[PDB]
């Protein structure tokens, strides 16, 4: 049965909640992003009113063949009425199609969700700025002080300088890079364009980067992988054996892979700097684990919240232990006695 922090008080919605079979007494569905947790349960025979992104609606119609006429793609940054509620979505600065949802309660209440999201201070100037959010659905999936990591500009400078170097020492290596959802196609695109290549990749693959409204995509992707010294390959397969077998299907064009795993966070992070990154290597195959996150550190995270001022806190994440949930309460009340909301 549907968890109560999926639930918004006061309407007919609910968010991130298709796998519940119908639920009671709701009128609308929201979507705030396309992973696999959150879409979990929709396809062609869903019937219900689905809101999302254009995105979002993009990869619904084409990858899970939901039909035209129950999607309902709203615009960003713009108030929006839904079975009488008005609502605004938000960037999250998470993957391509994510939103946060702002809802304005026919009795005065504000309730903001923010799906998956990486806190950045350019949020604290949306229409976010223009009125008071009494309640927040908040992502806490890094919400412990052991969580640090570099930003994303660190870690593609990192990436592209390392891709760039081993190319030129080795015209003949191949850069491989895994995937197993939507987000953090920055990590191929940049090192694809220090090289001069493009982007190779199943047909399925493609499919999905083309349903993103990425600019100039058609110029720095492709299905041809003989033309491309940047692949794409699973995340399963970013290990020394799929390598090799990778490598014998590519006939000799290539004598060396150099391969990167882009995770969230790794423990190497509270030790090592960005700079200090190594690889783990076998032979003719290095395999470096860089912590490009799509979701708020423990800092960017305590910023946003301090900056908000919510007077009541709904964690989305991490809610199934009690050892969890009472360490995340802790830092939810030094966060506001530090503050003084
Ligand atoms: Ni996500």
């Amino acid at each position: 049965t549907c968890p109560f922090y999926k639930k918004i008080p006061g309407t007919g919605f609910t968010v991130d909640a298709f796998q519940y079979g119908v639920v009671e007494g709701c009128t609308a569905y929201f979507l705030t992003h396309f992973h696999s947790d959150h879409y979990a349960g929709l396809s062609k025979h869903f019937t219900f009113p689905v809101y999302c992104s254009e995105i979002t609606g993009n990869l619904l119609k084409n990858k899970l063949h939901v039909q035209e006429q129950y999607i309902h793609p709203l615009p960003l940054d713009t108030e929006c009425i839904v079975n009488g509620v008005k609502v605004v979505l938000l960037d999250a600065n998470h993957c391509p199609g994510a939103v946060m949802i702002l809802f304005y309660l026919p009795n005065g209440t504000v309730i903001l969700h923010t799906g998956d999201f990486r806190a950045d201070p350019s949020m604290e100037r949306s229409l976010l700025a223009d009125q008071k959010v009494h309640m927040l659905y908040l992502d806490t999936t890094y919400c412990s002080p052991e969580y640090t990591f570099p930003s994303q500009q660190e870690v593609i400078r990192f990436a592209i300088n390392t891709a760039f170097e081993a190319v030129t020492l080795n015209p003949h290596a191949l850069v491989v890079c895994g995937t197993y959802s939507i987000g953090k196609e920055k990590v191929f695109l940049a090192i694809a364009d220090v090289l001069g290549s493009k982007v190779g990749m199943s047909q399925e693959k493609y499919k999905t980067l083309q349903c993103l409204n990425i600019p100039e995509i058609n110029s720095l992707i492709t299905t041809d992988m003989c033309s491309s010294l940047v692949h794409l390959l699973p995340m399963m397969q970013i290990n020394f054996k799929g390598l090799q077998s990778h490598l014998k299907k590519c006939g000799g064009k290539y004598n060396q892979i150099l391969a990167f795993r882009p995770t969230g966070w790794t423990h190497s992070n509270k030790f090592t700097r960005i700079a200090d990154v190594i690889p783990q290597t076998k032979g003719n195959i290095s395999i470096y684990g860089i912590p490009y996150s799509e979701h708020s550190s423990y800092l960017e995270m305590k910023r946003f919240v301090q900056w908000l001022k919510p007077q009541k806190i709904i964690p989305t994440v991490n809610v199934g232990t009690w050892k969890s949930r009472s360490t995340m309460e802790k830092y939810f009340r030094e966060w506001k006695l530090e503050a003084g909301y």
